[PDB]
């Protein structure tokens, strides 16, 4: 679909199983959701925000759908204010910005 | 333009007679840039990301282009690490997202 920006481009999103809603965002690198349950294994890693760095388990090679379209890739997860996709995910549903 | 997103969407930007590199930020709701000393009134602001807030200043009514497209709105002025297109610009420029 082509997405106008005059609300929060939010999008469901399933993981794990799970729906959930999560914000298209072209200003982060990494996805990072809020706190959840994933299976697998995962890795404690480091990110930066515009406040400052957070503590994020890192899950690697996980299926995620957003909006009817298949990813799979890094899912970090964490206390971000937000839900939010990253470029490592809205390159493989193939999202572009136009203007 | 289109612009892919396998590297940070970063293009030039003009605003108070300076030329800035800034993120087309579909996460954004507002824009925020670097410190920089803008003429006029402002007033104080928080805004919270990934790990807490930042005090900034608010501005309005700012002239801003971006790739030559025209645009006026708020933007907020402090210590954020990247500047930040938001939503409020994105939007008078007709930038979408598109997958
Ligand atoms: C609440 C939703 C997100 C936070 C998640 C909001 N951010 C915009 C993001 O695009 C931010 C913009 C951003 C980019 C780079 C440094 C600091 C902020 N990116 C970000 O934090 O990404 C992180 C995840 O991927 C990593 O790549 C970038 C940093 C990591 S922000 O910078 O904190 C921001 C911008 C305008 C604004 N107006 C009101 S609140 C508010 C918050």
């Amino acid at each position: 679909p082509q997405i106008t920006l005059w609300k929060r481009p939010l999008v469901t999103i399933k993981i794990g199983g799970q729906l959930k809603e999560a914000l298209l965002d072209t200003g982060a690198d990494d996805t990072v959701l809020e706190e959840m349950n994933l299976p697998g294994r995962w890795k404690p890693k480091m990110i930066g925000g515009i406040g400052g760095f957070i503590k994020v388990r890192q899950y690697d090679q996980i299926l995620i759908e957003i909006c009817g379209h298949k990813a799979i890739g890094t899912v970090l997860v964490g206390p971000t204010p937000v839900n939010v996709i990253g470029r490592n995910l809205l390159t493989q549903i193939g999202c572009t910005l136009n203007f």
